[PDB]
């Protein structure tokens, strides 16, 4: 609210960011008449480039931005060997409380309750362990399988945080050679064939796997990866070794395509690719 | 010879197994005993090795390429593909008169006092297309591929969750029953399900529907407008829409013989069970 370094109002930032995929919290005027003028002819130029980008996608369509980087990064991991799976959307209660997750946790006041014993998944890792374990019973070899798909969420309406998100989870059980330069590999296939190249990998916190690596780009959380925990498979003693990574696909896509906020490139029916259609 | 393998036997049989069983005659009891001995194994014995050879070649899932091929043909065909939220409110569903007092309401998912699963797709497909109408003259052609969920009974090609593949054309060029026709053929086409049936049935929804149908089996119901739901979504023009069943079609296509088989599972992975 300087008077003196004028930026755009809070209020004009929303007003621009909901049309505009530009970047406007930097300019800075002499006055507020300079401001104002200047925002005059920002949101004249959001407002018709929106325009021009929705009817051009209804003249020319293509497959959604989002399914689109979900065949491009799974095209990649089918060749580095992973099998692609599905899991219900639906797990069990049970599910939930082996992965820690119980009624003190901070992630179960997130969950959405279907009835008294399923709940909507808020994250892959407790399908897809269930069926890497069950493939393991098939060969001598290694298992590597993703799948991607939604999620659901309680959250506080923050930055880049969607009650629906697309997930993309990836992982490897048996036999082992050095486990982090293998998955810091997956991560590079999975960056790569997202179309983001340049990423940083810093350590974070975290009440479930303890301890993760997250990836970065500019200080925002697109992904973490972890050597996994053993406290979901509770009913045996015996463990199989294996990691994986967790991928925020509507996280990537808003970065590589610099959409203003993250609602408009996957589920919605107010954006569609990056333009407001209402 | 009239014995035939009894439902729990063929419920056993197609657990693992993916022949026709229900077709099979015997003289006795102890003969289709005998045969359901053999049946089983063989079915057990098939499937371990179909489960290997997937984990020795390991590729996209069945779904999900089925999805690519029938989406990149509609692509083809000039459609937009959409993704819309699994979430949609009471409102949304009153407006397709699924109300109260309605016993369509009851296979309804709830997650609040007013949102719930959508069950279809045509709430969603609705506001979109509307919304681009506002962009162009011309038709607006858009498609979705996402879950819808559903409380059921017996899971006689019934899931709880499901995958709907639903297009629309509002404000075709040419009679409206004759594009979507054209349409179906395209999505059909590129299943690889090229014959099947066109049927026209009654709907508590749409009071009726063009369905599709092989031997029988209803994988898609259709409906044209302009129709009484068309006033709540504010459309005023003649349109037509198609939902597909893309398990359905999966389970139909591949012979898997329950339709639990090719979709989203922990028990199953390409039509074999892994467990
Ligand atoms: N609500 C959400 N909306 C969008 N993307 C999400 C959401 N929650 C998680 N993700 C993405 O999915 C990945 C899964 O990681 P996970 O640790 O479960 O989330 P997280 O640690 O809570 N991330 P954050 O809530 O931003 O701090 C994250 O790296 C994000 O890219
Ligand atoms: N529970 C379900 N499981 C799998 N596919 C389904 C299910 N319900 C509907 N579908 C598919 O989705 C398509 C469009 O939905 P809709 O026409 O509303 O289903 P429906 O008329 O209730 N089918 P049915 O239950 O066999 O009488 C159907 O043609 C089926 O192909
Ligand atoms: O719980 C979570 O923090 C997420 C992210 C995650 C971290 C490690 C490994 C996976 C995996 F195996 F599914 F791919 C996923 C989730 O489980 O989806
Ligand atoms: O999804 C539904 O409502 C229907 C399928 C359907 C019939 C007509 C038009 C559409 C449309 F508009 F989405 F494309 C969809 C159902 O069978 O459930
Ligand atoms: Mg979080
Ligand atoms: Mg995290
Ligand atoms: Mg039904
Ligand atoms: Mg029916
Ligand atoms: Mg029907």
């Amino acid at each position: 609210g300087s008077h003196m370094t004028v930026k755009y109002t809070d209020a004009q930032i929303q007003r621009l960011r909901e049309y505009g995929n530009g970047t406007y919290e930097q300019k800075v005027f002499e006055d507020l008449a300079s401001r104002d003028a200047a925002f005059s002819k920002e949101m004249s130029v959001a407002s018709t480039d929106n325009e021009k980008k929705i009817k051009g996608m209804i003249a020319n369509p293509s497959r959604h931005g989002l399914t689109q980087l979900m065949n491009d990064i799974a095209d990649a991991l089918v060749a580095e060997g992973f099998i692609e799976v599905r899991t219900p959307i639906f797990i069990s209660k049970d599910a939930l409380a082996r992965m820690t997750i119980t009624e003190d946790k901070p992630l179960f006041k997130q969950v959405f309750w279907i009835d008294e014993k399923r709940a909507l998944r808020p994250m892959l890792a407790p399908n897809l362990y269930s069926v890497m374990r069950d493939l393991r019973d098939h060969t001598d070899g290694p298992v590597k399988i993703f799948e991607m798909g939604s999620c659901f969420r309680k959250e506080s309406h923050s930055g880049m945080h969607l009650e629906e998100f697309t997930m993309l989870a990836l992982a490897d059980m048996g036999p082992r050679g050095d486990a982090t330069e293998v998955l810091k590999n997956y991560i590079s296939v999975v960056m790569k064939a997202a179309g983001l190249p340049d990423y940083d990998l810093v350590q974070e916190e975290s009440d479930v796997y303890k301890e993760t690596i997250d990836v970065e780009i500019n200080g925002q959380e697109v992904c973490s990866a972890a050597v996994g925990p053993h406290y979901l498979d509770a009913a045996h003693d015996v463990h199989e070794p294996w990691s994986g990574a967790g991928f925020g696909l509507e996280r990537l896509l808003t970065i590589r395509e610099k959409y203003s906020t993250v609602k408009k490139g996957g589920a919605s029916i107010s954006y569609l690719n990056g333009a407001k259609i209402n």
